[PDB]
């Protein structure tokens, strides 16, 4: 059968050393917590964080797949020769029938921009019904962060037109005004990796997801964010804002921290760009402030959306509402 | 209007300076032919070539483009000062009223795998409405060339599987077989970049246009190609086939040569890689022969499609059609 896809995302996935360091460390760290216990693996895809568990001394890790991907978890488990510890079970999680309550969930959910297309909901269903009480969430929060941004990338592309007479001999520049309309006037979220110096100011964090937290189903669908403000470090062309998230794994000892930062090794997540519908020119401490909330489309509860009201400097407050990127 | 995907693939077209620069050189090369005459440019886009055109001294161009970027091109050549010898006329080259014929085509027609959602039925409409008796075509011809390739990209992520035990203590390289199935048991022809290093033997031509030959419309439409024989170089895993193209422009002289071959400055159009079911060692003096054919898919006539007959050394013949990647 048709399978490019499958290889494809779990590949990307697995080659992701920062993610799958974080959860290889995350649950070992929890050792003391996890020998002779049992795991849910919320999503198990491949079996990688299930076999983790197992390493980490869990008796029992039911990992739970709802894709094809479930008949190669099976045959790496049985490769390894942990079909006695490790159950690969296929189907949605949501459906599942374990023999047992777990004393642990693991779960990799996190979507671009934390919750697009993102298996919370799911790994949450699987808590309420399957978690023991005082059990182990893996990890067990997230924390969303927002700051100002000039993307060197955009820049590049916003000159391009300008560029065209030196190569070519033809003033192409009357298509920046177009260029721009193009790249940013757009209401999409654009997904895309930056560096440290492409961030303007401290970012803020606007959000934090306590997994064990009584309601969060209700604020997810609610919608989830907050206030934020900041000062700009110098003289840019602000582009927008980016928003990336971080995971916490407690610790045995200090916990392990997933981070998807600009300012933290590159991930497959990269970050969320939230573009302005024309640069803004800020100083050194201009003020930047707003409101962002993270909530489901209305079209496809599964698709991101973020509601953004937002104040640069001495210009008026804006309004810009964004949907994920196709 | 949204208008991202506009920009997007203009701003490659541009930003390939090895097609580019062919053009801008291919056309001030017969300046000579085009002082004082007149030019169709048949898809202006940006109006890039027609301006190219009024450069090497042509005293009328018509740039004839369907999309909404004739807005764009109408405005570049306004700005250029040059609306008196260029005219940007909207819509399909098919349906476009032109007040005189003309004493030559310029276009840049060409797909992936060239024939992939090309141009070329439009130019050869336009050829047979518009162009003089004894016109200029720029390009004037189109080569195909075939050979057996091994991919080292493809090779690496062959291999990805194996290498994860290294990085986290996890077999999988029982995944290989899963791997192999879903990247090369496909039947999807992929656009991507080689170098000199992953070809095999020496490059066959398979097919060559003269876009002036009488019927080469009704030769489209049942299928270009040939046959093809070559003899590897050394010991390598052989994991299909590369095709690409050029085109030619005549000089005033010797040709000018635009060539998307792996041996030259990569363009956006890299090559078409078809990729047998699974890797075939091949040694020095392995024969590699076969026939193939281009041609228009059934269900969309602007789709490649792609009919292989090879045979590696001892290896029984094969067939192995394809068709465009999505
Ligand atoms: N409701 C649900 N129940 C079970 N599996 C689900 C699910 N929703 C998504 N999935 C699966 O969860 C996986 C998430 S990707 C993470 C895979 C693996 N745990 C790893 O870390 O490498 C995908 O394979 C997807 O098919
Ligand atoms: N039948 C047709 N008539 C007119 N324009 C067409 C056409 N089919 C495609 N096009 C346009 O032809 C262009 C080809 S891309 C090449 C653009 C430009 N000449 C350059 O070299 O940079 C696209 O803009 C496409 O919209």
């Amino acid at each position: 059968y048709e399978c490019y896809s499958d290889v494809s995302v779990h590949e990307e996935m697995i080659a992701d050393r920062v993610r799958t360091d974080a959860y290889r460390l995350g649950i070992l760290r929890n050792w003391a917590a996890l020998r002779g216990k049992t795991v849910l693996d919320v999503g198990a895809g491949t079996g990688i964080l299930s076999i983790f568990c197992a390493q980490a001394g869990a008796r029992r890790v039911y990992a739970v797949e709802a894709s094809a991907i479930w008949q190669q978890a099976r045959e790496v488990v049985r490769f390894n020769g942990l079909e006695d510890r490790v159950h690969v079970l296929p189907g949605p999680v949501e459906t599942v029938e374990l023999p047992e309550q777990v004393d642990a969930i693991v779960s990799e959910w996190m979507g671009y921009g934390l919750l697009h297309e993102s298996m919370l909901s799911s790994v949450l269903h699987a808590r309420t019904k399957w978690l023991k009480e005082g059990g182990l969430l893996l990890p067990a929060s997230a924390e969303l962060f927002i700051v100002p941004i000039s993307d060197q990338m955009l820049e590049w592309r916003l000159g391009f037109w300008s560029q065209v007479k030196q190569h070519y001999g033809v003033d192409m520049s009357c298509l920046e005004g177009f260029a721009t309309r193009c790249l940013m006037g757009h209401s999409e979220i654009v997904v895309q990796g930056l560096s440290g110096e492409d961030v303007l100011a401290r970012p803020q964090r606007f959000a934090q997801l306590e997994l064990s937290r009584a309601g969060l189903e209700q604020e997810l669908e609610a919608g989830v964010g907050g206030r934020f403000r900041c000062s700009c470090y110098g003289s840019a062309p602000m582009h927008g804002f980016a928003i990336w998230f971080q995971v916490t794994f407690p610790g045995g000892e200090k916990p392990l921290v997933l981070s998807t930062s600009p300012f933290h090794p590159a991930t497959h997540w990269k970050q969320a760009l939230l573009y302005l519908n024309e640069p803004v020119q800020v100083e050194q401490d201009t003020d930047v402030s707003g409101e962002i909330t993270l909530l489901p489309s209305r079209d496809n509860p599964r698709r991101l959306r973020v509601l953004l009201r937002y104040k640069v400097g001495d210009q008026e407050e804006k309004t810009k509402d964004f949907a994920m990127e196709d």
